[PDB]
This record gives structure tokens, sequence and C-alpha cells, in this order.
């Protein structure tokens, strides 16, 4: 019951893999435009779209970035050819005026700093969700980290703007030996109930 | 520069928007079964996976939903065929044994209960972002909502359980006048930028 064909199944769910290893192979920016051209229109919360991304292509600026990376994880994200560090926009609630007009007081429900961060911080998360599928739609593969100091990376790429780090995401062609066994999912019926 | 064919770039992304009305046209737990089967395969953090899904179908559990949600949000959930309510696992970390089994201490990454919920949360949006693009793989539109009382619903439909509820998503097929105008999305170079 999926409309959804299958090779476009394959490519974005069930053949598509997490990377661990990457060809070095150029990633141009003309991809990455592409990529977010589809991936922007996934929606999010009144518009707010929160996500910023800083490219870190050269060498100097991958070298800072590992600074910050948990030592398990400097292989991959040293051998990306692209690595993309995002950040949730803290001042999102500025850009509503322009992205939700409709509602003109949109930008008030976040001027409580704890509310305004959990929502920058989920729908830039929703906007990872997108992004992911939007790296492998362009016939990439993506390889998500978390393990990083978010304060280090904020100093190093963000210094001095209101955004919350929040992920790395190493984009590339796949290197050898790049895929690892598939790991359990959890059962429907682990998951879904019905009321 | 993108591998997946225009028609899913379409059903996914460039012809998809947010539906505000419904069709009654009942769905099927077969429907949904498919949507999660697709989707799962989607990445979280040490697989972690903490969704939990509770589909609010029945006249009786939406009246009790309804009390929770805003009143300008109350028209779409109450028109809804399906609503499904997403909840973060916040025991995620004792499944990691069974989930991310050659990481045994994994779940000690975790022993700090704001580490835990953030987590939790982050990852559960990543799948709200899967199950977005999965309900529309699924030829229904989606209709994600954010106004509502979480601890309410938690009350409602996970009583007692160590979970935080994050979002509604209404579904179905769109009803007559479901979708207004297309709202602006910021420009790559307002995004993106490169070091
Ligand atoms: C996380 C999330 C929460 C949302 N909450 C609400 C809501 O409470 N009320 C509402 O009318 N729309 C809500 N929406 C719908 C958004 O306003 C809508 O998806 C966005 O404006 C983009 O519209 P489009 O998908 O048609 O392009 C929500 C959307 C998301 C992604
Ligand atoms: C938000 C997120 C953060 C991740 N962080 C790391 C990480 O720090 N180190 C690592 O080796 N893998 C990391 N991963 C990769 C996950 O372990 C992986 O996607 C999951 O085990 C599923 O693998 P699969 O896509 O091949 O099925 C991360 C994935 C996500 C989604």
């Amino acid at each position: 019951p999926l409309a959804l064909d299958e090779a476009a199944q394959d490519l974005l769910f069930r053949e598509a893999r997490t990377a661990n290893t990457f060809a070095p192979t150029h990633i141009g920016d003309e991809h990455i435009e592409a990529i977010y051209d589809l991936v922007k229109w996934g929606p999010t919360s009144m518009n707010q779209q929160p996500m910023r991304v800083v490219l870190v292509r050269s060498d100097e600026s991958r070298r800072a970035l590992l600074q910050h990376v948990l030592e398990g994880n400097r292989d991959k994200v040293a051998s990306a050819p692209l690595v993309a560090v995002l950040a949730a926009d803290l001042s999102f609630p500025d850009t509503l005026p322009r992205l939700f007009p409709h509602a003109p007081n949109a930008r008030h429900a976040y001027a409580d700093e704890n509310a305004r961060r959990e929502s920058a911080v989920f729908n830039t998360a929703l906007q990872l969700g997108y992004f992911i599928i939007g790296i492998r739609a362009g016939g990439l593969a993506a390889g998500p980290i978390a393990g990083f100091d978010p304060e280090g990376v904020h100093k190093e790429f963000f210094p001095g703007e209101p955004v919350l780090v929040t992920s790395i995401v190493n984009i590339g062609y796949p290197g050898p030996d790049a895929f690892s066994a598939r790991l359990p999912r959890l059962g429907y019926r682990e998951v879904v109930r019905s009321v």
C-alpha cells in the first residue's frame, strides 16, 4: 500500500546505510544546493526552519573541527570529503514575520528562552531527518555524528552567534568496507498501539 | 544531480503539503504498518529509535485527546480519520544492549537525566521527520501539530509510562481546501556557508 515506488524506497530507506568510510571524491557545492532545494520543503513548526549549515571543506577547518570530535569518530570525520555542521538558530523568531507572515505575533510564541531553545532544537532535528533523506536522494551517503563537543564547535565555527550546535553529518560517496551489518529495528507491535 | 526520480521528489517533498482538512475515509492499520516498515530504517543515534506511537483512531479516544489540544487546532485534529501521538521513550537506554549490541556500555552515555531526555527527544524528532516522509510515501497527507498540552496527553494515553510526549500527527487523505499557498523558504545563501 505504498505509493512511493520500490527503487525510491530502496534509495532513501531500505538499501540506504550509514557510511563509516568515504571515497575522497570532492562533493560540489552545486550538489549540496540541489539537496537543499529538495528538502527545504519538508515542514517545520510555524515554517520556522531553524537549521543552519556550515560546510567544513578545507583541511584547515576540518582540523579545527576534529579537535572537538570524540577520538572514536575522528577517522570518519577526517576522511569524509565533506562535513556539514548543523546548528539551530535561536533567533529564528525574527524570521517569522516573513516566513510565517499571516500570523504577525507568531514570534512571540517563543519569548521564553527555554521554549525558544527547545523549539529550535526540535525543528532542527526534524530538518536533519529531511537532510539525511536528501543526502541519500542526491546519490550520496550520510554519516551522522553526535559524539562531539558542541560548545567547542560553536566557538570554532559560529563565534558570537545565537545558535545551538546540534549535529555533524559526514557526506560523501562510500569508501571500502563503509557498511556494517544492519542492526535490529523494533517490531511494529513494540512501537505502535491503537485506541 | 539527484538520483531520486522526479515523481518521487514531488510525492515526498516538492508537491507534498501539510493538510489542514481531511477526507473521513478510514485509514487501516495495515497502511500504517507499511509506512513504519519503510521508515523504521531511518537512522538514529546509537540505533536508539526512541519513538513510540499511539494511534488515536476511535471517537472516544479522539474526544479525550481533544481536551488537551489548543482551540485553534481542534478542527484539524477532530476531522482527521487517524491521529498519531508520538512520545519519546525515556527508558530507551534499557533497549541498547539489544539494539546497539556491539557496545554494551552505550547506555551509560545517558546516565544524566537531561542528557537522556535531550537524546530521546532529538532522535524522536528525527524519526518524526522520517515518519512525515513515510506518511507521504504511503500516498497520505500529514498534518503535524505542536499546539497541545504534552502532560495532559501523557496522562491520557501513556499513563505511568517513562515517556515524553512530543508531537501529534493528523493522518489521512486530504479534504477539500486542505492546503493554502506555499510559504517562503530561506534561500540557500541564508542557510549554508562554507569554510
Ligand atoms: C513540528 C510541527 C508542528 C506543527 N504544529 C502546528 C500546529 O500546532 N498548528 C497548525 O496549524 N500547524 C502546525 N504545523 C504545520 C506547519 O505550519 C506547516 O507544516 C508549515 O507551515 C509548512 O506548510 P507546508 O507543509 O504546506 O509547506 C506544524 C508543523 C510541524 C512540522
Ligand atoms: C543523530 C545521530 C548521531 C550519530 N552519532 C554517531 C556517532 O557519534 N558515532 C558513530 O559511529 N555513529 C553515529 N551515528 C550512526 C548510527 O549509529 C547509525 O546511523 C545507526 O546505528 C543505524 O545505522 P544504519 O543506517 O546503517 O542502519 C549517529 C546517527 C545518528 C542518527
